[PDB]
């Protein structure tokens, strides 16, 4: 009931930033500096509330399982006052967090990022001047903060280790570090010089050229008219127009008297400012297909252009299918009415996707209700195609805004993560899928899209990765279990493994692959009883007791299964999910999570707790395998001779004794051997101590010696060689080379 999202009186569906500022007014309110009361006890309640909300890992762990996971200090009343969320209140100011930064900077935009460290001295000499800046550059270039304060790991990894740094961003390539002086004027100079800021001037020569390049690929052009003391565009505002409109409109003027029979042929001999559109005509009789425009300023006159300029293409219905499949769509859905009326910057999608070869256009669902509904497209939405050969897209969950839209199309686009439905869902796949139930509400569900972009690349032909939209498919979701958003799934022939590592392509690979060789026995109550506690024979069990709630039970998983892999035919390895069966793990006695037994022969202690400081795989395959009991069979000198040297099979023999340390210390390497080898060579001790003759015949020299002994079946004969490597894995491969070499 005192949950975290209700003490900073804000909604799970929360931004990090509406969070930021409601930390903030209840830290002010609340903090000790201005209160004699108590003071430090309420305001170590919402600092722990924020100190887990903010963080990716922890907030997402906290919508799963609330503060049973979470184990268990801030800043001045100064601070919050004044440094903290320090651009959050300037909406020129972009702030990027970890997992989208790639994807914005990557987008196509010209980005001029901030790296900054919250503070005094830090920043506040650059914050007001960096929010002047991002007011004159509004329009010709992205501003974005970074706050290396809660993202280390994404100023670490881009080499950003001192504060503040600024980088200028464009994909295709490499980043800017600006390091001249910081004022407004300085910034403003470097920006300009990475800005597309292309004026033509114009003439007879050339005119027609210009024009009709430009008209093939659906470009305008805003050109001005100069003559003799008349007012026309300055190079300042033709300049400004020129970044502001790359790539939708050429800008470009013309000087009358320099360029005549020009200016006679389009009947313009005043100063006049023109828009021609793709298909557009000039001269004395034709002026209807051009737009004059009566403005100087370049905002003025940009905002009149980026308004007339025609919107998105209607796509029809009765392409699709066909049409989708095979090439790449950004698609506006709408149902009757252009949602996109308000907002003609969109248009910019474009040119600025014409890279990708993604044709932006609309669909009106009002036209053929069927085809949205299969989609399952009941409000407005944008979708992405990849068009690949089949009807593959992601559906758009971010602000419907320009730079938001465009990092998503082209990351989208790029990736291979796939819409999923009832109809197209992977309950019974031969190939293994990734599944992420989610909510788009959900901001941990979110931020995970582009982890899962990322790895679908990486993943191309071994992992097929796909979203299921449980806002939408509930009988899905329920159909699995799905409790918390996001959930990802992995479904290996029909089989359900929730997934709950880090999702980089490499663990999920790992993961996979343990999937389809499974290692590790999952035990139930009813099943640990059968198999570990009526365990028969020659049979020893390792069982890590787990809460999945439990972040070193989650660290060990992986561990545990690379151990297990290594222990084939060695040791039965299993574990028990303590959250699913609380009670049989308290009956137990399971009283901390990780909980690691060995469990011996029958045939007298019930097992064995690890209580090592190290839980790595090699460590505990160590531990586990020192509790297995004597595999060699310890030789005498009649049973040497009858059963090795008349023997028939192939032996491999440890001369050795009791007294030696080398002797000691190989004992278990020795053993280790022995059941490996176990199938092909049987395996004999000889205590030179007690059988000091054998020793002598077979000619030992020193404690320990390793023979090995093999049957020649065509010539009914043993022969002998001599083992010096003391290390099992390395004999065993040693001797499985020779015994291909006998056959």
């Amino acid at each position: 009931d005192q949950n975290f999202y209700s003490l900073l009186g804000v909604s799970k569906t929360a931004s990090s930033r509406e969070i930021r500022q409601a930390f903030k007014k209840l830290a002010l309110k609340l903090h000790p500096d201005k209160n004699p009361n108590n003071a430090h006890g309420d305001f170590l309640k919402i600092n722990r509330a924020y100190e887990v909300l903010k963080d990716e890992d922890l907030r997402k762990k906290y919508d799963k399982y609330g503060e049973k996971g979470l184990e268990d200090q801030y800043e001045s009343w100064s601070y919050y006052r004044y440094d903290f969320g320090i651009y959050d209140d300037d909406p020129e100011i972009i702030t990027l967090e970890r997992r989208e930064f790639d994807a914005a900077v990557n987008s196509g935009e010209l980005w001029f990022v901030n790296f900054y460290s919250p503070g005094s001295s830090h920043s506040h000499d650059l914050a007001p001047t960096w929010r002047e800046f991002a007011k004159e550059v509004d329009g010709l270039l992205r501003i974005g903060a970074v706050n290396c304060g809660d993202d280390r790991m994404l100023c670490r990894m881009k080499g950003v280790n001192s504060y503040p740094s600024l980088f200028i961003f464009r994909s295709g390539m490499a980043a800017v570090k600006y390091n001249g002086d910081r004022s407004k004027e300085s910034l403003v100079a470097f920006a300009m010089q990475h800005v597309r800021s292309t004026v033509t001037e114009l003439s007879t020569g050339n005119f027609v050229n210009a024009i009709e390049t430009a008209f093939a690929a659906g470009v305008g052009w805003l050109i001005t008219f100069c003559s003799k003391g008349e007012d026309c565009l300055t190079s300042q505002t033709r300049l400004r127009l020129s970044g502001m409109l790359d790539g939708l409109v050429n800008v470009g003027w013309v000087d009358c008297d320099a360029q005549d029979s020009l200016c006679k042929s389009l009947d313009t001999t005043a100063s006049t400012t023109a828009y021609f559109p793709p298909g557009a005509t000039l001269n004395d009789r034709e002026k209807s297909s051009v737009l004059f425009l009566n403005s100087l300023d370049a905002k003025e006159i940009y905002m009149e252009i980026i308004h007339n300029l025609p919107d998105f293409e209607l796509l029809s219905a009765n392409q699709l299918e066909d049409r989708l499949a095979h090439h790449r769509w950004l698609v506006f859905f709408h149902f009757g009415k252009n949602e996109n009326a308000n907002d003609p910057e969109l248009k910019k999608l474009k040119t600025l996707l014409k890279n990708e070869h993604i044709q932006v256009v609309r669909f009106d669902c009002s036209s053929a209700p069927g085809i949205c509904s299969d989609l399952y497209v009941f409000q407005p939405s944008l979708a992405v195609f990849k068009g690949q050969g089949t009807k593959e897209y992601e559906i758009h969950h971010g602000k419907k805004i320009l730079y938001d839209i465009l990092a998503f199309a082209k990351e989208s686009v790029n990736s291979h993560v796939t819409t999923l439905g009832p109809q197209n869902f992977p309950a019974s796949d031969k190939e293994p899928w990734l599944v992420d139930f989610f909510a788009p509400w959900s901001p941990p569900s979110r931020a995970l899209l582009p982890e899962l972009r990322k790895a679908s690349t990486l993943l191309y032909g071994q992992l097929k990765v796909g979203t299921l939209d449980c806002t939408i498919h509930e009988g899905l979701c329920n159909m699995y279990n799905i409790q918390a958003y996001p959930t990802t799934v992995v479904f290996n022939q029909s089989s359900i493994h929730e997934y709950e590592g880090h999702h980089s392509a490499e663990q999920i690979l790992e993961f996979i692959e343990d999937l389809r060789n499974p290692s590790v026995v999952s035990l139930t109550p009813s099943t640990f009883n059968e198999l570990v506690k009526q365990r028969k024979h020659d049979e020893v069990w390792m069982v890590d007791f787990y809460s999945p709630w439990s972040h070193p039970s989650q660290v060990l998983m992986p561990e545990w299964k690379r151990m297990a892999r290594t222990l084939t035919g060695l040791i039965n390895v299993g574990s028990v999910d303590c959250q699913q069966y609380h009670s049989f793990c308290t009956q137990e006695n399971v009283q901390r999570y990780p909980e690691i037994r060995f469990y011996p022969q029958k045939s007298a202690y019930q097992y064995h707790s690890y209580n090592g400081w190290n839980r790595d795989a090699y460590s505990l395959r160590s531990w586990g395998l020192g509790f297995l009991p004597q595999a060699s069979i310890d030789l005498t000198p009649q049973t040497f001779n009858e059963k090795v040297l008349q023997g028939k099979t192939h032996w491999v023999v440890d001369f050795y004794a009791p007294w030696s340390g080398p002797s000691q210390n190989f004992a278990p390497e020795f053993e280790l051997l022995a059941r490996m080898i176990k199938g092909k060579v049987r395996a004999g001790k000889v205590d030179c101590q007690a059988y000091p003759q054998t020793c002598q015949k077979a000619g030992i020299k020193a404690y320990p010696s390793v023979k090995l002994y093999q049957y020649e079946r065509a010539k009914k004969s043993i022969w002998e060689e001599q083992i010096n490597s003391r290390d099992a894995k390395t004999i065993a491969a040693l001797i499985y080379g020779k015994l291909e070499t006998l056959q």
